[PDB]
């Protein structure tokens, strides 16, 4: 009934990020309808300004602390930290952005790119946690999480407002998981407006604490630091978006790495979008044999593909060729 | 004054075709707006069926030719073969697609994979032209040439109709040029609905001859086979389109294989549209120190993103890390 965020939230952070962030295309595909049995329409956040959908939450965060503050702070494996960078210098505000030692190349590149102080810490939730608290204390900046935050989980809900009206006989959404704000935001948005459609998260095998909170009941974060080529979802969801994902989310597809790297690949070359691996999880889960256990009414299926902040170079490793 | 084709063949290709393509989107991006002191629009027929605008042509001569026809035959380093057979095989026609030997692998593949019987040539114009000429005569089909002939060049024009529509203050457009079927088509539309519309090719200089052919007034062919990543405009260009491009295309733009290669990586990692080579030469032209004598009033600058068929195997060679 009541959780962190309501749906007028969702509709404020809209107004007040949609004359900086582009409403994004949805695009369809034929081999895909074909391989599905499914309609399928593609939300392409991957064109959204900084490479992912994360603006949409960092815009909304930094014009909700609007002395202006000394910094802005965060954890990410890199598309929070572009867009709050890129948020934060719109307004002349510094970024300190603390990212794991083993986030890709492109991302670590393309933050101090943004003008950000980048700090590596190391590859867990506890380590990410704890060294933005301590860099927050340091700068005296404002923390600004990647998923738990309200004006951040708002912000992500505004894509299943431009969905809604962009496939107006949309069945069910597809959201790839991680920190769950996305997933919540979506899941606020979606319910409150035609609750008949549905909300489906899709989560890598390789970190698949969302799937495993919601078989239990309750919230089971990944014990050891997920390996996963799905860089951006590695967060195990938390406090604040657990009881929405509980009572708002449908179902939960997981997808194993194979699964996940056939699916990008078959993005990149059907659809010709640069998609990032942890874009095609939404993908490989439509495509997964669980979700051929989904009724046959949900015949529309809007996919977020979420990000295209993708390292070529490392890339070279998993592509196989036909 | 008379052409192969006229502005009136274009306008009925393109109501010939339209229920049968995607009316792809053109899109936008700071940072090559930023780079190049334009303002850029991209017409995204890498998204078009086949993955390249080639379709348009293809639909345009198979329905042209509406007892039905013994087999189609033609040459092409990919694109055109796919687009035929694509377009054959909705009549219920078979295809031989002439192709040369080193055309990449994901092209020769694609083309088997739409039920084509392929047959290889020597990678030269005149062994495409010989060979194609035996398989007409072999197989009794109907030749149908990848950038001479008539309903292909009128199809392809088809892209002009709606830039100008989708882009209704465009000062110029640029295009890649192969054969010249593409830019031919769009300068007879472009000059029949706006001629202060600049139209501008773009050429690797590698494969020269267009702008070889312009400096010099005459039809100059490439006399060695051109050794290119823009795969797909080797050819050089014929005694149909030349004509038109002598008197219709304002300029002709070279650019170097290192410029195709990192116009093409930037538009992959800004953009997310995964072009191949041959696209990301009109890309290259606009970036080009020579594009920089364009007149300042020539401010919005649409470049045709002509396709997006690119072996990723094959391009981790050239892939260069930041
Ligand atoms: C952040 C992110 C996700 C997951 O969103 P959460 O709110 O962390 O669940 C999925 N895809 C991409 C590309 C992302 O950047
Ligand atoms: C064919 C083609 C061109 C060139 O068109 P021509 O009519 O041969 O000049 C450019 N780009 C791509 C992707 C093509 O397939
Ligand atoms: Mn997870
Ligand atoms: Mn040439």
């Amino acid at each position: 009934a009541q959780y962190d965020i309501s749906f007028a939230d969702v509709e404020k952070a809209h107004i007040n990020i949609r004359d900086s962030i582009h409403l994004t295309p949805v695009l369809t595909s034929s081999i895909l309808n074909q391989l599905t049995g499914r309609n399928l329409f593609f939300k392409c956040e991957l064109f959204q300004k900084t490479g992912s959908f994360k603006i949409r939450g960092a815009l909304n965060a930094v014009r909700s602390l609007v002395r202006k503050p000394k910094a802005v702070v965060t954890h990410s494996s890199g598309n929070h930290g572009q867009a709050l960078t890129y948020a934060a210098k719109l307004e002349g505000i510094p970024a300190y952005i603390v990212v794991p030692q083993t986030a890709p190349d492109c991302k670590k590149l393309a933050i101090q790119a943004y003008g950000a102080s980048i700090v590596y810490c190391e590859p867990s939730d506890e380590s990410r946690e704890n060294v933005a608290k301590r860099v927050t204390e340091e700068t005296e900046g404002i923390m600004v999480h990647p998923n738990q935050e309200p004006a951040v989980i708002a912000g992500q809900g505004t894509i299943a407002l431009e969905v809604l009206n962009q496939v107006p006989l949309v069945d069910a959404l597809v959201v790839p998981v991680g920190g769950g704000g996305m997933l919540a935001g979506i899941a606020i948005t979606v319910k409150a407006l035609k609750p008949s459609v549905k909300v489906y998260a899709a989560e890598p095998s390789n970190a698949d604490d969302c799937y495993q909170s919601k078989l239990k009941g309750k919230l089971m974060p990944n014990l050891y630091p997920p390996e996963t080529i799905a860089d951006g979802v590695k967060s195990s969801i938390g406090l604040n978006t657990w009881p929405i994902i509980r009572d708002l989310v449908d179902d939960i597809f997981t997808v194993t790495e194979d699964e996940i790297k056939c699916a990008t690949q078959l993005v990149w070359e059907r659809m010709k979008l640069l998609i990032e691996p942890t874009a095609g999880v939404g993908v490989a889960a439509v495509l997964s044999q669980h979700f051929q256990t989904v009724s046959p009414e949900v015949k529309n299926i809007c996919i977020v593909l979420s990000g295209g902040n993708v390292d070529l170079t490392s890339s070279i490793t998993w592509v196989k060729q036909a």
